[PDB]
């Protein structure tokens, strides 16, 4: 359970995604896939892109960055009273796209990384440790509703 003062820490570098999610969610999902290159094979509709370049120039990846962020803000803003907006994702995400722990972990590796490369004015290490923190407490919700699907993750 976080404290207010780290959902705070949250919820102001979050504000600074906000000032311009797309790119945000570009940096994002390309560390990802770089990083843990198997991820990309998730993804029919761009898993073909084979360099950074092609991955900036995709509107198909930009368009799924702005909704992975947006659902993940969404999120964060319950400040772990966001039982109603796990279900539909945990359930597309074991069931139809078949994601997991391991790979929400890269995910939530890649946040931590871009947030801590462009913000380091909200993301000194307090800041980090509360973002850990709340990335902790989804992947641990999302892991519980995994296991309530049938899914092993
Ligand atoms: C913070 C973590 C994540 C959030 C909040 C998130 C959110 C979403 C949302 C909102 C959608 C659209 C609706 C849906 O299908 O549920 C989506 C689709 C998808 N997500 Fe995620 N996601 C996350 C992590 C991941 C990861 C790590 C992968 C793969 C390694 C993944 C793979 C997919 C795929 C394959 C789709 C379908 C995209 C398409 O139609 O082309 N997601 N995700
Ligand atoms: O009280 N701030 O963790
Ligand atoms: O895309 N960052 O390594
Ligand atoms: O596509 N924005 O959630
Ligand atoms: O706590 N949300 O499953
Ligand atoms: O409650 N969403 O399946
Ligand atoms: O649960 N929808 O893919
Ligand atoms: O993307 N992790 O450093």
């Amino acid at each position: 359970v976080l404290s207010e003062g780290e959902w705070q820490l949250v919820l102001h570098v979050w504000a600074k995604v906000e000032a311009d999610v797309a790119g945000h969610g570009q940096d994002i999902l390309i560390r990802l896939f770089k990083s843990h290159p198997e991820t990309l094979e998730k993804f029919d509709r761009f898993k073909h892109l084979k360099t950074e370049a092609e991955m900036k120039a995709s509107e198909d990846l930009k368009k799924a960055g702005v909704t992975v962020l947006t659902a993940l803000g969404a999120i964060l803003k319950k400040k772990g009273h966001h039982e109603a907006e796990l279900k539909p994702l945990a359930q597309s995400h074991a069931t139809k796209h078949k994601i997991p722990i391991k790979y929400l972990e890269f995910i939530s590796e890649a946040i931590i990384h871009v947030l801590h490369s462009r913000h380091p004015g909200n993301f000194g290490a307090d800041a980090q440790g509360a973002m850990n923190k709340a990335l902790e407490l989804f992947r641990k919700d999302i892991a519980a509703k995994y296991k309530e699907l049938g899914y092993q993750g």
